[PDB]
């Protein structure tokens, strides 16, 4: 009972502006994964992940949607860099590392979800253990069968007086780290995190692009087209060797990602192009773009920066021109030096902030407003000397 | 209950001259560190660290602040070199190796910390081990309740005469070295270090502008940006894999360093410029700087040397004149020959001493005193020949 | 309670011919190690190991020196040769084996350092498990308390009558290679080396200027200067995987050495040079020189020639016009075809004593005197005979 692409791209508006196209691609992915598991087992074999292949520029949305979705999904996720593998024609690494490593981080899942949905249980049952060090009436009986039965009367206020009053604290953390082992099963928490990766699995491909062609030279389209060729196991269907057990990559999600300003997704290797039977294509980011990547996510980086002042008793304030002259400014460098999409806000709204973030703890209690007039005697200096910008911005 | 900005950068000043901005941003980063602590879960996870560039040319104090910024916060600190990873085309090393290297550090700190923090108590109870073997004193029970009770009398001045007084000593440490080990918990110690990697953890990146661009050519440039490509997920926020379990980058603090002479930080690519929301410069020293740099700092090289000489029981004293005339000479190499920072002020001192940290040991109970005249007798001859210059300061 | 630089200098004279100025260095070195240990906890992590650079052509001392400097630290010394690492350029090796290296030989010493300060008490107890398999009055009493009590009497006649006398010898070397590893503790005898290693630990770094520059081409000094990168972090300070334990690289003490005929120090790397804080140069040597290395040192070539034959009854002799034939021979094959230092002594007096060392056992109880007349008739034709001397010496 998964969601509908609608309910998945919804949910994923809560995090990305924008780019509707490569949400509703990256949501018929995951919808397929339902619809898979509801046909008959010979179909079930046959039919493989639609891997999409993501075009566009930089810092435009492409790996926050496939992270976005992995987590929806709660799938195990890993992101690789294709040119990475290019370097084995001196030493480099070999592309089976990516399963490996897409497994790896499948297990430090499995494990933190499993042992998280432990620590409440075994600081229960370890106060269990400190309240019964504190009245040991164990045994089968004691006194009475009904009234007299019942032994928590003292016990009940004993744990109470200890809960919120060697050493009690000191011995349940002790016992916690005895109990909660004392309850995991390292067999199934083995295959547990296998099965995940066979099935849920999604991996994330960037600089396909830079894995191509090119008049170049031979050497070097040898090494790229190389990283192609070992790339079409996992894609096509392979079993891979791990640290922890056996994986199948068939039902693997793919989602590569590339520029292609340079190369074409038709100079990708014939066998490539078909298992990539998706295309999509992000646009560039606008500043209207900007402004709203500021605020509108749920836990937009400008969310961030008040919750993180208020720790230090501050209460922040974005007015919506600051906000605009915010905006304007990470456009401004961007198409003034390199265009590095919204990261630029990130190094704009950090530079920005320093002297309150500095100042913080002492404007303890203060109202702060971030305002256009704030934004433009911090930011328009450096914004407008290009050099600086290329070292500050 | 963190200092203010201002409280850390008077700490600063404590040990830096001058570079009051570098001072001022570093600090707003750790405050803000306190200011996310001081949020709403939401926006704690929202709020990442405002990581720093300091632009600057050699030796004027971008490490040091670095370095006595982490000290000040207690932050497991690590500065590694940029261009190190560049090598990673032949064979190099991967970029995670500075969150595990980082980690490493953070544990030899925990671990030394500890061992500390415990190292006094290890040794009373390291008493009573041996006060024990002398004589079980007292007991329970064992004489009067009140009066015939106590039993230290006998066993007090045992004490003392053993205090001050196999082998009682041998013995001792032996016991220091099992009663400390025995008080440690190995389990929370491991994890000790990776919660102050993730809570504090401070990585300095130095030369991050000899990994920009210019059209000197494409195999370079490639090699280059991909350290900075490799970057990214250390500085947007990943999970690397440590020897001593696995640690979260997300609030690790980073503050690049770069000249920036040849390449901007507008060459830097988009996805870092985004994060490296503050930017700073850093001046040139002065000779003015370099004089309060001999003396000042509260364990400038200056106090350095005269404890040292006081060691060998011989009376050091500066004069002011003999402080200026150090400064000078060190002023003069670096422009006669090779500009290397306050670094100069080290090799000149050291030349200018080396007579006296030679015969010290037989100066005992004199008192030298280092005047403009001893320097210039001293240094004049060696500044004055530039060839020498370069081999001898 | 360390020895004095002067104190150093002079054991160092016991085995260097001249290169005072390089032993004044070396000495100043390890004298600083005991001057850091006197500091309090603050200083004693600031204050560095002081790195050396020894400046001057084959066979002069150089190692020499650093050996027998590490020999009177009783310090675990490793020799390492710099261009090992540009080979990594194709699969070469890494860095790290270096601290690695080191760290194996610092155990194989601390084991044969601890195993040896016991195999005298092992073979008395290992007596005491024979002299109980011939007389086996154990247990608590037997006899007398006072004169009856020593049981002693006949077995001292006993263990006596077979010390200077299965098999009693055959069966205690089994005991002795059964009480020795009964009494050795293998945990604290592998942090044993590391706290070697990390406290007095010396690498010594071969071909240093092997590593450097020259308008040479792009691909070659990538490949040296990278392993002056991956050189940085071991002299910078870090930590390195050690197949027995964790070490930091942070009090090493690097010594490098280079002959620097086509690279100048200053082609270093910046970060090297500045952890190279001192330089020192060391001469040729001249046939005086030569004279003197062959008799002077106090293990002398000529001492042990001497010795070596003396195991075989035969008693040599060396005139002082004899010594100084072979010291010129040496000069004239060096300055005629390659010039390759004291070296060159080791091949002259070891043809020259060809002969006789073959017919030694035979001359059992003979006086031999290598005298001038003797050295001429063995060495001066081949000497003379340049190609002969490019194969023969």
């Amino acid at each position: 009972s998964e969601m509908t692409p609608r309910e998945i791209v919804s949910e994923l508006d809560k995090h990305i502006i924008g780019q509707d196209n490569a949400k509703r691609s990256v949501a018929i992915a995951l919808r397929n994964r339902w619809r898979r598991m509801q046909l008959n087992e010979e179909l079930r074999h046959e039919v493989t992940p639609k891997n999409i292949l993501m075009i566009g520029p930089t810092g435009v949305g492409k790996t926050e949607i496939a992270r976005r979705l992995a987590k929806l999904a709660n799938a195990p996720f890993i992101k690789v860099e294709a040119t990475k593998f290019t370097e084995v024609g001196y030493v480099g690494k070999e592309v089976d590392s990516i399963i490996r490593d897409l497994t790896d981080a499948a297990v430090k899942m499995v494990r933190v979800q499993a042992i998280e949905k432990n620590r409440y249980r075994a600081e229960e049952l370890a106060e269990e253990r400190i309240l019964d060090v504190l009245i040991p009436p164990a045994k089968n009986n004691w006194g009475q069968t009904e009234q007299q039965q019942e032994p928590s009367a003292a016990r009940q206020a004993f744990r109470k007086k200890l809960r919120e009053g060697l050493k009690i604290k000191d011995a349940m953390k002790l016992l916690i780290e005895e109990e909660a082992a004392k309850l995991v099963n390292p067999e199934e928490l083995k295959q547990d995190a296998i099965d995940a990766v066979e099935q849920h699995g999604i991996v994330f491909i960037d600089e396909i692009d830079k894995i191509c062609k090119r008049g170049e030279s031979s050497g070097p389209d040898v090494s790229r087209e190389g990283v192609q060729r070992d790339l079409l196991p996992l894609v096509e269907g392979c079993t891979v060797s791990t640290k922890h057990g056996m994986v199948k990559t068939d039902h693997i999600l793919f989602i590569a990602s590339g520029a292609f300003q340079i190369a074409k997704p038709s100079d990708l290797i014939p066998e490539l192009q078909g298992r990539l039977p998706i295309r999509v294509e992000l646009q560039a980011l606008t500043t209207s773009d900007f402004e709203r990547i500021l605020t509108e996510p749920n836990a937009s980086i400008t969310v961030q920066y008040k919750a993180l002042m208020a720790t230090e008793g501050v209460n922040i304030e974005f007015t919506d021109s600051g906000i605009k002259r915010i905006a304007e400014a990470a456009w401004q460098v961007n198409e003034s030096t390199e265009n590095i999409g919204a990261r630029r806000l990130h190094t704009v709204l950090e530079r920005l902030m320093e002297e309150i973030s500095y100042d913080a703890s002492d404007l303890s209690g203060q109202n702060i407003t971030i305002d256009a007039d704030y934004v433009s005697k911090h930011l328009d200096a450096l914004v407008a000397d290009e050099d600086l910008s290329r070292f500050i911005l």
